[PDB]
């Protein structure tokens, strides 16, 4: 059983979808234009049946209302203010923090106002500081499109099927489809303004285990990049690259993403901790 509820926020309504494991919690954040109802494998399967997976739709996207206020909610930063309101709500403080591309990011800046954070892990996502926007990310069709507020009907099946992966289905159409889209335009210009904190010197100088897994055939993260960045603590000392997946590795090879986040999981709250 997956319980669904909504909360009421500064923020808006946020719809908030929880597995009953009984295990440490993990905060699993979306990306750009999508819902928490994507991690479908991670809340049926056997992560979510140990652990307490929590899998909140954004202001703006999924089952959430549209942000009261666009100008403080759609970033980068407002996101995470948002999330760490959540998880205040839901008053548990120690969470793995999961974050699939916009929701990486978000997570990136969730270090700063979520202390107890045990882990984060980032997939689609290249912790770049606003002028290495063009360097992190390919240059194509549809990552322009994430910044673009207007979406024609091709638009959302462009976006959809690229971010989303195989296999596809026409749900994805309905949760593209609903994105606010001044989300998309407010978040991304705010990103390449650097109206929050740089996210290559936070990922740098953070102390929390970080891990990094992507597709091998990430349409939209360059790879080469990820495996440059310096990171504070990086889980396993290496960034890791699942083969025969793009960008959402977490449905695209759900088994093998799944030993990944499990073991991750497992070594931020269940081993022995020591400075
Ligand atoms: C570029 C800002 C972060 C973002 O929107 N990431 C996208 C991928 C690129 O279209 C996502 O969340 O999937």
């Amino acid at each position: 059983t997956i319980n669904y509820h909504e909360l009421e926020t500064s923020h808006g309504r946020i719809a908030v979808r929880e597995s009953e494991g009984e295990g440490a919690p993990l905060l699993m954040i979306h990306g750009n234009s999508s819902s928490g109802a994507i991690f479908a494998p991670q809340l049926e399967g056997e992560i979510g049946k140990k652990w307490r997976v929590i899998a909140p739709d954004l202001p703006g996207h999924g089952k959430s209302t549209d942000a009261i206020d666009p100008d403080r909610s759609y970033s980068m930063e407002g996101y995470a203010d948002a999330m760490t309101e959540v998880m205040q709500q839901l008053g548990i403080a120690d969470a793995v923090v999961f974050g699939w591309s916009l929701g990486g990011h978000i997570g990136i800046e969730m270090i700063a106002r979520y202390p107890e954070m045990r882990g984060l892990m980032i997939t689609g996502t290249p912790p770049v500081a606003r002028e290495e926007v063009g360097q992190g990310f390919k240059s194509g069709p549809d990552m322009a499109l994430a910044g673009q507020e207007i979406f024609s009907e091709r638009d959302v099946e462009s976006y959809a099927r690229s971010t989303c992966g195989e296999p596809f289905e026409a749900s994805l159409l309905d949760i593209v489809a609903r994105t606010d889209g001044r989300a998309r335009r407010i978040m991304f210009e705010k990103f390449g303004s650097g109206t929050g904190g740089n996210q290559r010197d936070i990922v740098a100088e953070a102390q929390l285990p970080i891990a990094v897994v992507n597709g091998r055939d990430e349409p939209f993260v360059e790879l080469d990049f990820v495996s440059k960045v310096k990171f504070g603590n990086l889980w396993e000392g290496k960034t890791h690259v699942i083969d025969n997946a793009g960008h959402a590795p977490f449905r695209e090879a759900p088994a093998e993403f799944d030993a990944y986040l499990a073991r991750f999981i497992r070594d931020c709250t269940q081993l022995e901790h020591h400075h």
